[PDB]
């Protein structure tokens, strides 16, 4: 038993829920929170920019030393770094931005990195404003990921959407 409440069973390991992912990891303070990042882990925008904000830029002030450290990620891969006030670890994955011109393809690489891990906090990766159908990354997430993966869909009409069309 975990302290995730109020998401619909998709799977025997896939959850999902109409809920904000950064005001859903302050209340559960989840062992791990997903970030939807970038190679460069520049936390602008979307999901990245509003973890970050709830840090209070802690998680780019780690990032960018983890950069300086180490170079960019590569997309399909992650990261763990701290999950400051919002949980203990954030995995940092690159899922491809389509937008950018980044292969689809490496989207099932991206959700790989989630079975390093027991249990998440995760958004839909490579959506939103990296480009792709939503319908699609949900797919790849209930056929790649084999951990217990916690799904926080912030948009109301889109959560409907994605849990109307689930086969
Ligand atoms: C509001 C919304 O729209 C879509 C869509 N394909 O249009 C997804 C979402 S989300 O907020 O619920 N999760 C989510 C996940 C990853 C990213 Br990156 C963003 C952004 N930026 C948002």
């Amino acid at each position: 038993v975990n302290s995730f409440s109020g998401y619909l069973k998709l799977t025997d390991n896939v959850y999902i829920k109409n809920a904000d992912i950064v005001e859903e990891a302050k209340k559960v303070k989840p062992t791990v929170v997903v970030n939807a990042a970038n190679v460069y882990l520049k936390h602008g925008g979307g999901v990245a920019g509003a973890l970050n904000k709830a840090t209070n830029n802690a998680m780019q002030v780690e990032s960018d030393d983890y950069i300086a450290t180490n170079g960019p990620l590569k997309v399909g891969g992650s990261c763990v770094l701290s999950g400051h006030n919002l949980a203990k670890h954030c995995l940092h994955v690159v899922g491809p931005n389509v937008n950018k011109g980044e292969d689809i393809q490496l989207l099932k690489s991206a959700y790989e990195n989630f079975n390093q891990h027991e249990v998440l906090l995760a958004p839909l990766l490579s959506a939103g404003i990296f480009g792709a159908d939503p319908i699609h990354s949900l797919r790849v997430c209930v056929d790649t990921v084999r951990t217990n993966v916690y799904l926080a869909v912030f948009d109301k009409n889109l959560y409907d959407k994605l849990v109307s069309s689930f086969l």
